[PDB]
């Protein structure tokens, strides 16, 4: 019944998950899963992020977690890796962005063609629902203005009557490279990495890792998977870890790393191999 404070700066949910996951890994309780596709993908992402990680094996990954065992070091070495792995498990994000871009163009085709600014566009539907929230959270100058310019170019080839279905099919066929670029920004841009995430936004990844995230003591007694128990606060998530596990598998080494969550994510400042 020990509350472990996770760091606020960066991807706060990912910091707490990294601490909880490290306990399950180092205790051996996930050993049966380490050869499954989810843990092979985690290993691949750990190696891609850490150039001094070698050889590429779960032995080396456990060695890194045991050497860099202060919880603040664990966040720095593992939270960026989990953030990158999560992006591989967003099977419905392409459809979501296509639907956002479809709503934008369908409700604002003439506005866009006429050179109107982002604030002048209809962004709310007939039920008061947000029509393109992920697009409107992109950077106004660097992303949203170039998006409107790009849509003006693309719409020159629009040769159908204006209906939502026609817009969606047109964008599916003719805006593939734009849609791919928007997915990268929404997945990994500055705002993407420090906005604040729900646990449901990590479900694809945690499902692949055979883990259930339990938020605020709301437990599924029919779920027999390994559980990481979390508490949600402001500028902080907490991980719950039993006292025996925390004494053995966390904070067993002095803190060794001295970089910010953002420098760790960008990844240029390499972590030294043990």
């Amino acid at each position: 019944a020990k509350t472990i404070k996770a760091t606020g700066d960066g991807a706060c949910l990912f910091n707490a998950v990294s601490i909880g996951l490290s306990v399950e890994i180092l205790s051996g309780r996930l050993d049966s899963q380490l050869d499954t596709p989810g843990y092979q993908a985690l290993l691949d992402e750990f190696a891609k992020h850490h150039p001094q990680f070698n050889p590429k094996s779960w032995k080396t990954l456990k060695e890194w977690l045991a050497y860099y065992n202060d919880t603040r070091d664990i966040e720095l070495i593992l939270a960026p890796v989990l953030f990158n792995l999560n992006q591989k498990y967003q099977d419905h994000l392409d459809e979501e962005i296509l639907n956002e871009l479809t709503n934008l163009v369908w409700k604002n085709k003439a506005n866009i063609e006429n050179g109107q600014a982002w604030f002048q566009l209809q962004n709310t539907g007939d039920l008061g629902e947000a029509l393109f929230p992920k697009l409107e959270n992109l950077d106004l100058k660097k992303d949203r203005a170039p998006l409107l310019d790009k849509l003006r170019e693309i719409l020159k080839d629009y040769k159908l009557e204006l209906t939502r279905e026609n817009v969606k099919q047109f964008l599916t066929e003719k805006a593939k490279e734009l849609l791919s670029a928007l997915k990268k920004k929404i997945s990994s841009d500055p705002h993407a990495f420090q906005r604040g995430y729900s646990c449901d936004e990590l479900k694809g990844m945690t499902d692949a890792l055979a883990i259930s995230l339990v938020e605020n003591r709301e437990e599924d007694i029919t779920d027999n998977r390994i559980k990481i128990r979390l508490e949600n606060q402001e500028e902080h998530w907490n991980v719950l870890c039993n006292e025996e596990d925390s004494e053995r598998f966390l904070d067993s080494t002095p803190s060794r790393l001295k970089m910010t969550s953002l420098e760790a994510y960008r990844g240029d400042k390499q972590v030294s191999a043990p």
